[PDB]
């Protein structure tokens, strides 16, 4: 378990990774 | 729950997203 | 403990640091 | 509580913020 704030920041970072990849594909 | 250091790093990443957006609006 | 999404985002950030270092050595 | 990996990534993120601030002061 995690603070919902920590989960959201985690989803930002993962989505940041996704898009970084997609912009470079 | 989360360690308070993880919460603070979370709040930094969220605020970082906020400001990144604001500077681009 | 942490939520696996938080763990995954963590591994991204650590791996990001590693790569940033390696690209600059 | 958090996974030590989450704590580690959190410290990276907080130290990244600090350095970012210091390089711009
Ligand atoms: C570096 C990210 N902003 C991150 C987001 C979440 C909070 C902390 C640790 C990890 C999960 C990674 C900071
Ligand atoms: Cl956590
Ligand atoms: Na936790």
């Amino acid at each position: 378990s995690s603070d919902p704030l920590v989960v959201a920041a985690s989803i930002i970072g993962i989505l940041h990774l996704i898009l970084w990849i997609l912009d470079r594909l």
